[PDB]
């Protein structure tokens, strides 16, 4: 996927209630750093819902792409009110930023 692209994607449907960086801050969503490899609902200090908690999956790019397409079928109950991203190639762009940004 296309880093750059999926920088853009982050900041214009995502920023608004999530950050990247490591030590950034819980807004209305969890900070998103170390995601990847790690069970759904555990960032340190962010009270998630029950069924965000339950869902009992590790995110990873199979997972965030059929969450990305979207969320609340994936995960019924989630407060992450979110219509989804449809195109394929920009949830490939999206998870490829996420990929690099959630990591360094
Ligand atoms: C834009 C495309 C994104 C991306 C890539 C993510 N979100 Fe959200 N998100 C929000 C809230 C309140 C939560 C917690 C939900 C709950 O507890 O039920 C989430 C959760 C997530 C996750 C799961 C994190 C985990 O640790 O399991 C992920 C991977 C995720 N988000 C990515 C809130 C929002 C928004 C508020 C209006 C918006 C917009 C988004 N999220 C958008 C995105």
């Amino acid at each position: 996927g296309d880093v750059e692209k999926g920088k853009k994607i982050f900041i214009m449907k995502c920023s608004q209630c999530h950050t990247v960086e490591k030590g950034g801050k819980h807004k209305t969503g969890p900070n998103l750093h170390g995601l990847f490899g790690r069970k759904t609902g555990q960032a340190p200090g962010y009270s998630y819902t029950a069924a965000n908690k339950n869902k009992g999956i590790i995110w990873g790019e199979d997972t965030l792409m059929e969450y990305l397409e979207n969320p609340k079928k994936y995960i019924p109950g989630t407060k992450m009110i979110f219509v989804g991203i449809k195109k394929k190639e920009e949830r490939a762009d999206l998870i490829a930023y996420l990929k690099k940004a959630t990591n360094e």
